[PDB]
């Protein structure tokens, strides 16, 4: 038992991280087969950041303008191209550590592990959710651009995120690995800002089920609710609507605990309307929304990865 | 910016995990050079758990009674011995993935990363602290015994923990890698229980410094306090005493923020006496005590590992 914000083992991703330098800008790249992926703003100067024409900037570069270090060993760049907001640096060596992988784009509300990286050297690993407003509450300093987010299914790494930029509120924005931004953000200096967020209702319910599995029951009650009555309360507290598909996804957890989904919704309604009265749930005095139903089943059942 | 409970990259440890089977008991082992380390209770039956004489049980075993799987490849056991509460299984192959390592024992209050494992297959990674009562608030199911805890310094893995057992409150007990238990726990079935815990005061102060670095300042005040006056308040709230060495360790953080350590103590005193009044700090409505001053400097400065 127990419940922790748990990331996937990072080893398969560690073997892909490299350091990309262009001019006086160094950041991280992702080395899969013979291609290094990195944010295209690596080619920009400080004044270029202001209003860049990336096609213009790139045509003026050469393969030799890109320095790629894989550990203490240089990789020769033999081609370059731009795909949306990522650069693809063609290298003369396939990464022997390339795991089985996919490039997938995730939904707001879904979670992933981040391998934070500096100078192509991995620094730490942690678990994130894609917020409904398409930002992530990460932990990133200067030089972390090009660190990636991922999930692991059996032996296959599904890459979903590449870090590009920090927004003024201290949250983070980036792209999928095809170079398409999550949310309405661009890789140039504007006054761009996150915009309003909401709480991920289905994830809160999953976490309440995790708590029951782990022995916190004080928030349970005999009452129930209809889906609509619940969603009227959720809207008032800036929670997103709960769908019948969310209810179905919560079925297995509902069955293992014997608490009907709609009964849990009654409990959540009471918690939103009354707070916690100085009590905690799974060591938190806040309702946690960064665990999906899948994450709860994984950790309260014991699925590994090979 | 940002602040996350961040674990070390796990890749170096993933390459050491193996599956150990004895009779009908399977658990995890740690494979370094040509030795596999695992909890000695692997040799126990259900009735053996009751009051085992481990020397007696071990002399009745043979090398061939131990099945070791490294991936889909069996390792031949060529010797066995007991060192305190761990078994040392001598295998005929040195692990080519053996990183540079040390066996270190940590202090209560210190943190480490856990690579949770099942059937020798890593499942997730997360960050833990050694509680003052020598338990850890982990996340472990059946089959996780022999999962290890570690830290990384540059390129060297310092192993500090091996998982043995879950206590009735759902917390976890184990040994260092020499087989010596953390705290007053034994590897046999007794009614053993955790015993009273306290909050790690120096870690809370470090986390308050992390919050200031990240822009939460609402809990700051003009007041200050003496160390003794502070410790009188800390004792009342079940916090451990703050020493002059703790104050010195907090110096760098104090200097970067310009908040004297004793001024931060005044802020903590006020938070303990008044609560948070519905506000949060680094996304928490509780005072967090599982980040050390070292962890805060690492993440608010950007140190990596090679
Ligand atoms: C990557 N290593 C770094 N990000 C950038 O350099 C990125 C890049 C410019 C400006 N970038 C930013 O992230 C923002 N700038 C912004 O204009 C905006 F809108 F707020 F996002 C700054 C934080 C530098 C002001 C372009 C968008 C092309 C990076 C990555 N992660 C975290 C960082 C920090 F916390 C601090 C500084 C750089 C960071
Ligand atoms: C390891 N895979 C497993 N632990 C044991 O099997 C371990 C071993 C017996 C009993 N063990 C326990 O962890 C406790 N038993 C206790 O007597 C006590 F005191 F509470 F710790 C049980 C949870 C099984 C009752 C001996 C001590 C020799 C293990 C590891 N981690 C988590 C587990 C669970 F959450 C549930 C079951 C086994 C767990």
């Amino acid at each position: 038992s127990g419940f922790r914000k748990m990331a996937f083992p990072s080893g398969k991703v560690e073997g892909c991280m490299v350091q990309v330098t262009c001019g006086t800008t160094t950041l991280n790249g992702l080395w899969l087969d013979d291609v290094v992926y990195c944010p295209r703003h690596v080619i920009c100067t400080s004044e270029d950041m202001l209003n860049p024409n990336y096609e213009d900037l790139l045509i003026r570069k050469s393969n030799h303008n890109f320095l790629v270090q894989a550990g203490n060993v240089q990789l020769r760049v033999i081609g370059h191209s731009m795909q949306n907001c990522v650069l693809k640096l063609k290298v003369d060596t396939a990464n022997p550590k390339t795991p089985k992988y996919k490039f997938v784009r995730i939904q707001p509300g879904q979670t992933f592990s981040v391998l934070a990286c500096y100078n192509g050297s991995p620094s730490g690993v942690y678990q994130c959710a894609m917020r409904p407003n398409f930002t992530i509450k990460g932990s990133f300093l200067n030089g972390s651009c090009g660190s990636v987010g991922f999930n692991i299914d059996y032996d296959c790494v599904s890459f979903c995120y590449m870090h590009h930029m920090e927004l003024p509120t201290g949250v983070h924005a980036g792209t999928d690995l095809e170079g398409n931004f999550y949310g309405p953000f661009v890789d140039r200096q504007t006054a761009q800002a996150a915009g309003t967020d909401t709480t991920i209702t289905v994830n809160v319910l999953a976490w309440l089920y995790a708590a029951v599995i782990n022995g916190d029951r004080w928030f349970l009650n005999r009452f129930t609710t209809t889906l609509n009555d619940f969603n009227l309360v959720a809207m008032k507290y800036n929670y997103e609507p709960l769908t019948q598909d969310h209810v179905d996804i919560l079925g297995p957890l509902s069955a293992q605990t014997g608490i009907a989904v709609l009964d849990m919704c009654a409990s959540l309604k009471e918690l939103l309307q009354n707070g916690m009265n100085g009590r905690t749930i799974l060591g938190s005095a806040l309702l946690e929304d960064e665990f999906t139903p899948f994450d709860v089943v994984r950790q309260c059942s014991g699925v590994t990865f090979q």
